[PDB]
RNA sequence: AAUAUAAUAGUGAUAUUAUAUUC
RNA sequence: AAUAUAAUAGUGAUAUUAUAUUC
C-alpha cells in the first residue's frame, strides 16, 4: 500500500526498537501503522529466530476487526495470524495456540486470566506488545494487570527477555491535573505503566495530517428548563401521597426529581429491607408493601427527570410502560397504586398533549437540526445523550415531528439513516458513516472522550453542537480543553528532554509503584450459619450451609430446598461466560413476589441456581441481626468451594 | 511572489465586478489592492485613463497604504498621492485628485468635499477600495460616500461609476438571530457597497491555512469576590445621598450610574426666584452627585482589580479637588479612610479574577520564557490598574509591561484596537479580561494570532459575556454559511435584488427628512455647575456651521483659560487653550480656545451649558444640533 | 441473517448427514449455504463431543475470503478458525492446528501432502469436509488424491469413522458424452468420487432463485476473416528466407497456424541431437539453427497476433521481441536476422498504418461495444481473449482508437512466466467461479473456447437482469462448439433430474460399485551409467549426472565447485518462495553469452543452491554416445542420489 | 515441480503449444 | 465637532456611560 509520511513518522521510534506510545488524532490510520511496525518487527529477525506479536483489543469489535486485518495483510509474508476471545477461550491449549501463531490478538482477559493460571509462565514468549487504547492502562483495568506482571518481572531479580510494548492512543489523559505540572506527573506515570521511555507525535509532517483529520468546529448551546412545567406538579403530588403510604407503616427517619431523592429513596429502600416483626409473615406483606411504594416512588423520580429532558409525553408514556409491567404479573398495593395513577391519568395526558408547554431544549434542538439540514440536506448527524430512556424518547420525538420529517433516526445503545441516536461509545470503536453535526444532548465527559469524538467529524467543516441547560456541563467542556492544552504541552515538554533521563525517572516511578503495589491482607472468617431471605417478601431462601463458591466468583446452592422457592423464566439475553452457560433467569416462587434472585445456568455436566448476594438479605440466627452486602467479596463467611465428588 | 489566493481573491475585482474580498485578517490584502490597482490601470487604452481612489479609516493605515503604493507605482507611468486631515486645509484638492492617478483617502475628505462642492461627483474616479469595508452602514462616513455613489445611480444623472472593491475580514451578521436574517444583512451590505460578488478562498484554502492559523480560543468562569471594602464604601454613598436628600436601584452598578447622571440633570435644571441661593445648592448637589459618582467608579474598579487601585483612584479623585462641603465630604472620605486601606492590604481579600489571570501568565510564561501577551481591557482605569498590579506582582517579576491606549516589552495592556489597525509584532498569547465585542473583532483579533499555536483567553465572572462570545461564534457560522449561499445565485438575480435593496434603502432614507423653525427670542446660558450667568444667544456665532463662539468683551471676564494638556490641529482651527468657569473655583470646563485664521477666540459646547430664558424656564442640549435658535453666522467683521 | 429460502432447500439434504453435490448456479451465494451447513453440523453435537470441519479452497483469493467469513461468523459461536495455504504450510505443526481448531480451511495440496508424509494420519480427524468447486475431481486433481484416501479408508478393512462429504459446484459436467446416458455414466461416476448419494438442487423454490441469478442472453456473432493480408505475404518471405539460411546449414506445413508451430518446435527438438565431431563448430551451428527456428516461431506468432487483431499490434511484437534481442548481446546470426527484419520494416509499417487494413472483427467489436454504451452508457464490460499477447494488444487497440475513447479499459491476468472508472476489463480466463467482481452486464467473448462447466460459470458475471454476452469469431467452428456445449448442459440437467428420481439406497450401491471398479483399476531399472547434461542451445558441457542430487523427490541441485562456473546469473524477476525453497535469482548458460535458461537459483534451508531443469538440457550418454532429450525429471531413468546435507 | 482446462497432431495411451492455478 | 463599536435602561425610535477613531 501507500502509507502517509505522518504514519512512517509514528512508526519510526517503534521500529527502532523502543517502547513507545504513540499518540495521533482519532481516524489518521493507526491501523496501518500497527500494520508497518508488526511487519518491520517480524521481518528484522534472522533466520534461525522468530518473533511473536501480541495485539490488545479492548472490544470486540475491534478484536474481530484488527483479526481480520491482520489475517489477510500477513498471510502472504508466511505469518500465522489468530485471535483469542472470551468465547474461544475455554476448553482450549491456549499455550500451545500462542505457540503455534505469530500474530496473536487478545481481549486483555485472557492474557491476564491465563497468566494467574499459569498456562501462560511468562511474557518473555511475546516479543512485542501492542495496546490499542493504551490510556486505558491504569488502576484495575486489565492492561494494567498485564503490566504488572511485566514491571514485576522486569524489576524482579530474576527477568528473562521482555517484550517491545508499544500504546496507541488519541488521548493519554491529564487526569485531574489542575496545571502543567501535575499533568506532567500524570503522563510520566503512565508512560511509567506502559514502559515506555518515547512519546510520538506527529511534528515534521502536520500539514499533510491536517490535509487529512480536520478539526470540526464546536460550539455551546445554553438555553434554559421550562418554566411552563404543570406535569411536575401533578406527580409531585403522586409522589407525596405514596410517601404519606410509606410513611403510614413505618415512622420518620431534598426536591422531587433530582439525583438526590433518587440517593434519598434508594437508601430508605435498603432501611425497610433491615427492619423485622416478631410475627414475619406479616413482614412479607408491610416489607413488600414499602418495597413496592419506594421503587414506584423512584420510577415517578425518573418520570420527573425524563420530563426535565424531553417531552412529557415520554415520561407518561414510560409510566404507562412501568405500570404495564406491573399488571400482566395481580399484587397487593399494586392495584391500589395503579387506580391512584389512573386518577390523574385524563390531566396528566391533558397537560402532556398542550403544545404551550413544550420543552425549549427541544426546541432549540429541533431549531439546530432544521437550520443545518436546510444549509446541507445531506447531513449525517449523531446525537449523543445520557440514558436509554433518552434515546428512545428522542426517536419518538423525532419521528412524531412534522418539523422533523426530513429525519431518519436510528438507534445505537449499549448490550437508510440520516441521524444516528446513541447514548456513548468507549474509545474510538469501529469507524462509521462520517458525521458533519455532532450533537452533544446534556453530555458529560472527559479530555480522551473529547478528543475521540472528533473522529466522526473528520471531513473539513464538520460542527459540534453541546445543548444544555447547565452551565456546569458548558465549563466542564472548557476544563476539558484547558486540560487539551496541559496534555499536549505536558508532551510537548517530554519530548525534549533526553531519553535516559526518562528511561529513569520511569524506572524510579515502577520501582516506587512496585514498592507501594508489595506493600498492600487476610480478612478471618466467620463460620456462623446465617439465612438468605429475599428483600422483597423476606421468604426464607438459604442457608449459608447450603451454599457452594465456584471459581473463587460464583456461588450456587446446593439442597433441594431451594428448589421450592424459585421460579425460573427464559432468560431474555442468555450468553456463556467463563465455562457457565446462561439458561434461565430466576425470580422468587412465593406469592408472586417475582423478585430477582439470579440466574440458572448450565456448569459442565451440572445445571445449577447462580444467585447474587445483592438479591438476599442476611439473617444471623444466633443474634437475630439483618445486614445487606454489596457484593460476595465484601460478605465474610466460610465459604465452601464446589466439590463435584458431592 | 504572489500566492495563488490572492490572485484567487482579486480575479472577480480584475473581471470589472463590484467587490466585497472576505478573507482571514494578515493573509496580505495589500497586495490584493496592489494586483487590482495594477491591472486596472494598465487595461485602459491609449486615449483613456483611470482613477484610482483608496480609503483608508485610520491615518497609520493612511500612511503605510500611501507609501506602499507610491513605491509600486511610481515605476510606471502612475502618479500616487494622499489627503489627509493635516494636508487637506487651503489646498486645491480639486486640482489635486485632477492631477493624480492613485489617491489615498481617508473618507471624511472626500465627505466634506463631496458637501462643498469641490468634487462635483464620483464620476471622477473609475476605482473605489473601500479598506474595512465592514463601515461601510448607517451614518459612517464610507457610507455617505456610497449614498452619493447610490443618489447618482437610482437618480436620472446617468454618468458613469466607479468600480467598487470592499476588503473586509468579516461582513458581520448583525443582529441576525439565523441563517435567514444573516442572509439579509448581508445581502443588505452588498446592497450598501452596490457589490454583486463576494470574493473568498475556495480553491486554494489549504494553501490560505499554511499562512493563517486560527488560535485556540479556552474560556475562563471565575467567581466574584466574597466584600468588607465595598460594605464600607456603601455607607458613604448612603450617607452622601442623604446629604443630598437634606437639600431635597443599588450600589457598584452601571444601572446606578445612569441614576446618578439622571439625578444630577435634575439637579441642574431646578430654580428658584434668588440667583446665589441657587448657585451653590446646585453647586451642592453637583458635588454630591460627582463624588457619588466617583465612588460607584471605585466600587467598580475594585471588583475587576485590586481595592488598591480603587483606593488610588478615590485618592487622586480628591487630590484633584476646595471649599467648604468638599472639607466635609473629603474629611467623611478620611474617617473611612484607613479601614479602607487595612481591609485592601489583606492577601486574604485579593481578586480571584486577578488570580486566575496571573496563573495563566504564569503557565504560559512557564512553558514558554519567550512569550508575546496582549491584555485587552475594558477601560484606561483597569489599564493603569492592571498596569500596577503586574510591576507589584512579585510572582509576575518576568514580565516587562508596556501601555497602549487611544524587545522591550513582553506583554501590552490595550483597551481596543479599531479594525485590524497597521501590524503589530505578533503575540502567541491573547488575553481578553472582561471583553465584549461582536463577531466582526471576534475575527479581527484572530490576526495577532497568525502562527502555529498561539492562543487567547477570555476572563470574566459574567458568565454572561461566554455566552455572547459564543453567540458570535454561531454568528460567524451564519456568516460563512450565508455567503455560501450567496456565492452559488446567479449573477444578474442577484444585482437585481441588490438594486432593489437600493431603491428600497433609498426610499426610507429619503422618507426621514423637519428642521423647526429658529427660535428668536434671546436666550441665556448658564454654567452647569455653579449657575452662573455667561452668556446671551446673541452673543454666539457660528463658525463653519460647526463650531460655536462668543463676542464680547463680557464673555472674556467669565472664562479662564489654561494651556490644553493635548494640543492637536484639526480642520482650520488649532488648539492651544482650554477654557474653565472663572467663579469661585467653580471651574467647569465650558470649552476651548483656539486660533482661526488672524484671530484668537473662544469655542464652548453647549453640553456644559443649561439654557435658562428670560419671558418664561431651562433646557438641557447635548448637542448643539438639538439646540434650535438663531445662529448667526460668523463674520470676520466684528 | 435472514437467508433465501432456496439456500435451505440446498442445505437440507447436508444438514440430515447425507454426502452430498450442490449444484447451483454461479452467484446465488452458496457461501451461506456453506455457512449454514457448518452451523448446524457443529452445533448438532452432544456435550462430550466436538465435530471438525475442513474447508477446500483452490484459490488463495477464495481461501483468504471464506477464511474471513468463517471466522467473522463462528467466533461468537465458540468455535475457532484456523486456515493452512502454502505459505504458512512449512515448519508448522500441521497436527495441533488441525486438532486445535474446530474450522480449517486449506488448500487441497497441503492436506495431499500432510497425507503422503503421514503428519495427519487419517481423515477420521475430520467430521465434515466441503469441497469448493468440486467438479474438479478426477482424473490426479488433487480434491481426487485426498478422495483417493477417503475411498482407500472406505474399502478398506481400517473400519475407521469417515467426515460427510459435501461438494459445492455450479455445473458437474457431463464430460465427453454424447449422448444422455453416457452423461449420466459420467455424473453417476463423479458421485463416486465424491462419495455423495444426492445430488441438491433447487426445484420447489425455483420462482426465488430466478428472481436473484439471471439468465443473461447469448448472442453468436460469425464475422468473416481480413480478405488480403499484404503482412502475411511478406513475413512469409521472411520466414521462408529464415528457413532457406537454415537450409543452408541442415544438409535436410501452412505459415500462422499451430501446424506450423508444433513442426518448428519439433524441429528444434531434432536440431539439439546433431552432432559433429568438432564440438565447438558443432556449437556455432546448433546456436545458429536455435536461433533461426526461434526467430520463425516468432514470426509464426506474429501472423496469428495479426490474424485476430491489428497489424499493428504483431509488428510491435516483432518490434518488443527484438529490442529483447538487442539488449540480449550481439550474435552474428542474430544481427544478420535483425538486419534483414530492419530491411523490410519500413514497408511493413507502410502495411499497417492504413486504414484500409483493419480486421473485420474488431470492426464488428466495435459496431458492439459502440451501440451497447450508446444505448446504456454506464455499461460495465468484460472482453475474454486467449493469449495475453491478444490482452495487450486489445489494450492499445481501444485506447488507439478514437471511436472508443468513452471506453476506460482495464487488464485482468494471472501471476506467473462501476463505481471506479474502468468500463471495460479486458482479461484471459479465471479459474472456476472465483472471487466475486464488479457486476458486466456486457460479456463479449473473443474467439473463446471453453467448455460446459465454464459457460455455466461465466454466467455469475451476468446476474442482473439484462445482461448480455456475445460470442465473436471467425472460425466458425467455435459457435458449433459452444452450441454443443449448450446442449450438453440440457443433457447435464436432464440426467441429474433422472439421478434425483432414484431411490436413494439403489445409488449408494450403485456408487459403491463404481468405487470399488476404479479401486482395482488404481491398485494396479534406472540406468547406473554417468551421462552428461549439455546445454540445448550452444551444447556446452553443464553437469554430469554424478554431481546431481535430488531434494524431496522432486527438485534436482548439482554438486561442486565446477558448475559455478558454468553459468551467470540476474535477480529473478518473480521472487516467489514454493514449499522450502525460496526463488533468489535466475541462472543462465554463461559460455560466449548462450544466457539459455538453465534453471532459477534458491535458498533451502541454510543452504544457497542452484535448482536445474532437464528440460533446458541434452543428455549424451558417455558410453554410446547417443544424445536424447527429456520430458520431465520424472521420465528421466537414472538412480538418483538423495540430497545429504552432510556431503 | 505438480495440477486442471482449451486448441492442434494421432485410432489411442500420449505429445506440443496456449491459458490458469497450486505447492 | 462628527462617527463607529460595547454594556445598561426602553417594546421601539432613542438615551446614558465606556472605548476607539476621524475632520
Ligand atoms: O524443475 C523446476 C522446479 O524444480 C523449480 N520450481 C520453480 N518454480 C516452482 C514451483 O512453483 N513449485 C515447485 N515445486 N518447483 C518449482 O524450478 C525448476 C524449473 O525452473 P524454471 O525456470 O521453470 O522456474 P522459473 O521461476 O524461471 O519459471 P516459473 O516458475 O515462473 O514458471
Ligand atoms: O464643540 C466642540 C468643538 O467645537 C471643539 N472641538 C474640540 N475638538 C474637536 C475636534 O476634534 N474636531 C472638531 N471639528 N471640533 C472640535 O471643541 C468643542 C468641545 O470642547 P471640548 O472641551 O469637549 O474638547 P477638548 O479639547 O477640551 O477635550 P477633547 O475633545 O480633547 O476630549
Ligand atoms: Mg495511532
Ligand atoms: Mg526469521
Ligand atoms: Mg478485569
Ligand atoms: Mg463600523
Ligand atoms: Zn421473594
Ligand atoms: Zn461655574
Ligand atoms: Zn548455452
Amino acid at each position: 500500500f501507500k502509507p502517509r509520511n505522518y504514519q512512517l513518522e509514528l512508526a519510526l521510534p517503534a521500529m527502532k526498537g523502543k517502547n513507545t506510545i504513540i499518540c495521533a488524532p482519532t481516524g489518521c490510520g493507526k491501523t496501518f501503522v500497527s500494520l508497518l511496525i508488526c511487519e518491520h518487527h517480524l521481518k528484522k529477525f534472522p533466520q534461525g529466530q522468530k518473533g511473536k506479536v501480541v495485539f490488545f483489543a479492548n472490544q470486540i469489535p475491534v478484536y474481530e476487526q484488527q483479526k481480520s486485518v491482520f489475517s489477510k495483510y500477513f498471510e502472504r509474508h508466511g505469518y500465522r495470524v489468530t485471535g483469542i476471545s472470551g468465547a474461544t477461550a475455554e476448553n482450549v491449549p491456549v499455550e500451545q495456540i500462542v505457540e503455534n501463531n505469530d500474530i496473536i490478538i487478545l481481549t486483555p482477559q485472557i492474557l491476564v486470566n491465563n497468566l494467574k493460571k499459569g498456562t501462560i509462565p511468562s511474557l518473555s514468549i511475546f516479543t512485542l506488545m501492542i495496546f490499542d487504547e493504551c490510556h486505558n492502562t491504569s488502576k484495575q483495568h486489565p492492561y494494567n494487570m498485564i503490566m504488572f506482571n511485566y514491571l514485576d518481572q522486569k524489576l524482579g531479580g530474576s527477568s528473562g527477555p521482555l517484550p517491545q510494548v508499544i500504546g496507541l492512543t488519541a488521548s493519554v489523559g491529564v487526569g485531574d491535573a489542575k496545571n502543567t505540572d501535575e499533568a506532567l506527573d500524570y503522563i510520566c506515570k503512565l508512560c511509567a505503566s506502559l514502559d515506555a521511555s518515547v512519546i510520538a507525535t506527529v511534528k515534521h509532517n502536520l500539514e499533510e495530517l491536517e490535509q487529512v483529520v480536520y478539526k470540526p468546529q464546536k460550539f455551546f448551546r445554553k438555553v434554559e428548563s421550562r418554566i411552563s412545567d404543570k406535569f411536575k406538579y401533578i406527580i409531585a403530588q403522586l409522589m407525596r401521597d405514596t410517601e404519606s403510604l410509606a410513611k403510614r407503616i413505618c415512622k420518620d427517619l431534598r426536591e422531587f426529581g433530582t439525583q438526590k431523592y433518587e440517593q434519598w429513596i434508594v437508601t430508605v429502600q435498603k432501611a425497610c429491607m433491615v427492619f423485622q416483626m416478631p410475627d414475619k409473615d406479616e413482614e412479607s406483606r408491610i416489607c413488600k408493601a414499602l418495597f413496592l411504594y419506594t421503587s414506584h416512588l423512584r420510577k415517578y423520580n425518573d418520570a420527573l427527570i425524563i420530563s426535565e429532558h424531553a417531552r412529557m409525553k415520554d415520561a407518561l408514556d414510560y409510566l404507562k410502560d412501568f405500570f404495564s409491567n406491573v399488571r400482566a404479573a395481580f399484587d397487593e398495593i399494586e392495584q391500589d397504586l395503579t387506580q391512584r395513577f389512573e386518577e390523574k391519568l385524563q390531566e396528566l395526558e391533558s397537560v402532556s398533549r398542550d403544545p404551550s408547554n413544550e420543552n425549549p431544549k427541544l426546541e432549540d434542538l429541533c431549531f439546530i437540526l432544521q437550520e443545518e439540514y436546510h444549509l446541507n440536506p445531506e447531513t449525517i448527524t449523531i446525537l449523543f445523550v445520557k440514558t436509554r430512556a433518552l434515546v428512545d424518547a428522542l426517536k419518538n420525538w423525532i419521528e412524531g415531528n412534522p418539523k422533523l420529517s426530513f429525519l431518519k433516526p436510528g438507534i445505537l445503545t449499549g448490550r437508510d439513516h440520516n441521524i444516528l441516536i446513541a447514548t456513548s461509545v468507549a474509545d474510538e470503536g469501529i469507524d462509521i458513516a462520517q458525521c458533519n453535526l455532532v450533537i452533544l444532548y446534556e453530555y458529560v465527559g472527559n479530555v480522551i472522550k473529547m478528543i475521540q469524538t472528533r473522529g466522526r467529524g473528520r471531513a473539513r467543516g464538520s460542527k459540534c453542537f453541546l445543548l444544555t441547560s447547565n452551565a456546569g456541563v458548558i465549563e466542564k467542556e472548557q476544563i476539558n480543553m484547558y486540560k487539551e492544552k496541559m496534555m499536549n504541552d505536558s508532551i510537548l515538554r517530554l519530548q525534549t528532554w533526553d531519553e535516559a533521563v526518562f528511561r529513569e525517572k520511569i524506572l524510579h516511578i515502577q520501582t516506587h509503584e512496585k514498592f507501594i503495589r508489595d506493600s498492600q491482607p487476610k480478612p478471618v472468617p466467620d463460620k456462623e450459619n446465617k439465612k438468605l431471605l429475599c428483600r422483597k417478601c423476606k421468604a426464607l431462601a438459604c442457608y449459608t450451609a447450603d451454599v457452594r463458591v465456584i471459581e473463587e466468583c460464583h456461588y450456587t446452592v446446593l439442597g433441594d430446598a431451594f428448589k421450592e422457592c424459585f421460579v425460573s423464566r427464559p432468560h431474555p439475553k442468555p450468553k456463556q461466560f467463563s465455562s457457565f452457560e446462561k439458561r434461565a433467569k430466576i425470580f422468587c416462587a412465593r406469592q408472586n413476589c417475582s423478585h430477582d434472585w439470579g440466574i440458572h445456568v448450565k456448569y459442565k455436566t451440572f445445571e445449577i441456581p447462580v444467585i447474587k448476594i445483592e438479591s438476599f438479605v442476611v439473617e444471623d440466627i444466633a443474634t437475630g441481626v439483618q445486614t445487606l452486602y454489596s457484593k460476595w467479596k465484601d460478605f465474610h463467611f466460610e465459604k465452601i468451594p464446589f466439590d463435584p465428588a458431592e
